[PDB]
């Protein structure tokens, strides 16, 4: 129907607990709808929020990729230096292959607004025929993230 | 004799099958010999073909790393999004120090020519004394890479 | 009383065995004590010598890490194509989590002075509360790549 199913992951100890909400979760739906066609019309079918913790993520990873068979799942935060961020060694247990090439553009643009950017540890890669890509955060993080990777998003997921 | 041994060492199922032929093989091929000089004098010795498959990699590049002592081997292919691309995660198993500066500038050039850079897993490090680098099926595509490279690839070889 | 801990590692056979003398550990400790106000007051504590072997750098690593918990630790040479030079494999293995942004970082701007820069295997990463991070061996080195990191390392420690 949708083409492409795309689930967004959100990372986050305070929200997980019910103790705040999310305030990003709802930006990169809202950006990932706004950019179906040009991603090849894709569409976001399912979000879910679990605390910093990696076998919680681990295990969403595995269930969407293996189960759920999603094509595209975005997760936001744990990516900083704080201690409890752990998304990204969560997501290299899971991920079979690298991309570093998508880590690499992210890096590159987010750059050119702030040097802070030098703090994401974001990781990526493909497991199954499910692509992971790691996000910061910061609501407006994942616009200029996916503005960044839309030139070629789509030729990405129709090659896998 | 020639100082710099060079391997080249074609990726495809297509290829190796019989059922089509290599248009990139002889690209890398020449682009290394219109590059000897600026090389430190290289020459290319020797090439193959195998199918997509780990093992049938690791195999070559062990061998030709271990038994026939290359210097420089270029890899061409397998490297995108595309299931059957194994090409990094073979070569991934079979070196013993990365050298990211090298993906670091082969992906900041391509950027500069298409978005769609963003797609290569390209890998690449040492084993024993061989250099070892992943670069796309495309025959301009090493072209390009070795342009970006060729500034310090022969500092690069001398070292090791 | 100094609030961030530093702690230089150089890493050289020459120097370990008495044979030549150290000209890049001074500036390192130099370039950081010029920047502690920048860096939110920092300071070198410690600064010790080891050879080019992975066992050898390794256990400072650890030691400095685990049991004086440093805040950071900048190691300097054995970062190149050599054979000798094993200092990323040696971060590698002592690390919990990586840091690209910051590889990322020096590696820009150090290609813009030059393209040998391409010739840095740096690692770098977190373990436990500890920061570390491979510089190479040359003594304008540390200047360069800390002017590249400042306007972020202050942010990184605290997060810490």
């Amino acid at each position: 129907g949708p083409e492409y199913k795309v689930a967004i992951l959100t990372v986050s100890d305070t929200v997980s607990a019910g103790a705040g909400p999310d305030r990003s979760g709802p930006r990169a739906v809202s950006v990932v709808d706004s950019s179906s066609e040009k991603l090849g019309g894709a569409k976001v079918v399912a979000t879910a929020v679990v605390p910093d913790e990696v076998e919680r993520i681990k295990d969403i990873l595995q269930k969407w990729s293996d189960v759920d068979e999603m094509d595209l799942i975005l997760t936001l935060g744990g990516t900083g230096f704080t201690p409890r961020d752990v998304t990204p060694e969560a997501t290299k247990k899971v991920i079979e292959r690298e991309t570093p090439g998508l880590l690499f553009v992210m890096m590159q643009e987010s750059l050119k607004i702030t040097p802070f950017a030098m703090l994401s540890r974001s990781a990526a890669g493909i497991r199954g025929s499910t692509l992971i890509i790691n996000m910061p955060g910061n609501p407006n993080a994942v616009a200029e993230c996916m503005e960044a990777l839309l030139p070629a998003l789509k030729h990405a997921l129709k090659q896998i």
